């Protein structure tokens, strides 16, 4: 099955980009983000604990968010002629982990927006949908980690040869346009 790593900083559209796919192509989307956060809504100490880190913005360890992908994966697994893995891995290790326990991706869609535009949009979602990470500070420090351990990712997979890059700045549809291309190009 096609694997496809979506990867960007935070509020840069991934999201976004990957209902778009599903709609269009009928991939199956994964967010790791989203696969926390049911962990954290089921009332576990474990989602207490995630809950706590993604509060602060800090990167859930490994172990624990690999472990709900492969999961989704392996479940999803009778339907799904495509995966969209999205916003995993965000550090070099998970992408070497993944790629022992599960397999290699197809592709990198590379989700590129500027900081001041990612803020922005956070922000925005912050004052409506009032995600507990949305707020100010975490903003900040989630942009910096994503700085730090996510964009080394990014030149992993160019060595590896499969990043494709989209302007994320312009309007969501001609985004879009990018990603169909590029996956259209597989
Ligand atoms: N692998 C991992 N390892 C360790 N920890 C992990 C982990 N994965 C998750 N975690 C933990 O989970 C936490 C949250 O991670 P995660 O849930 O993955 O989210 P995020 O990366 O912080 O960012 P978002 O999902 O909020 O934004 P997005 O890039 O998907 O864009 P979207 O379309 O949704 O929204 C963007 C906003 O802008 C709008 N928008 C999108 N595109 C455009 C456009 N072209 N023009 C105008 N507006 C746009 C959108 O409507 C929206 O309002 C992490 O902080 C971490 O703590």
């Amino acid at each position: 099955a096609k694997i496809i790593f979506v990867v960007g900083g935070p509020g840069s559209g991934k999201g976004t980009q990957c209902e778009k796919v599903v709609a269009k192509y009928g991939y199956t989307h994964l967010s790791s983000g989203d696969l926390l956060r049911a962990e954290v809504s089921s009332g576990s100490e474990r989602g207490k604990q995630l809950q706590a880190i993604m509060q602060k913005g800090e990167l859930v360890p490994l172990d624990t968010v690999l472990d709900m992908i492969k999961d989704a994966m392996i479940a999803k697994a009778d339907v799904s002629k495509g995966y969209l893995i999205d916003g995993y891995p965000r550090e070099v290790k998970q992408g070497e982990e993944f790629e022992k326990k599960i397999g290699k991706p197809c592709l990198l869609l590379y989700i590129d927006a500027k900081g001041e535009t990612m803020v922005k949009r956070l922000m925005k979602r912050g004052e409506t949908s009032g995600r507990a990470d949305d707020n100010e500070e975490t903003i900040k420090k989630r942009l910096d980690l994503y700085y730090k351990a996510t964009e080394p990712v990014i030149a992993f997979y160019e060595g590896r040869g499969i990043v494709r890059k989209v302007d994320s700045e312009l309007p969501v549809d001609e985004v879009f346009k990018q990603v169909s291309t590029a996956i259209d190009a597989l």
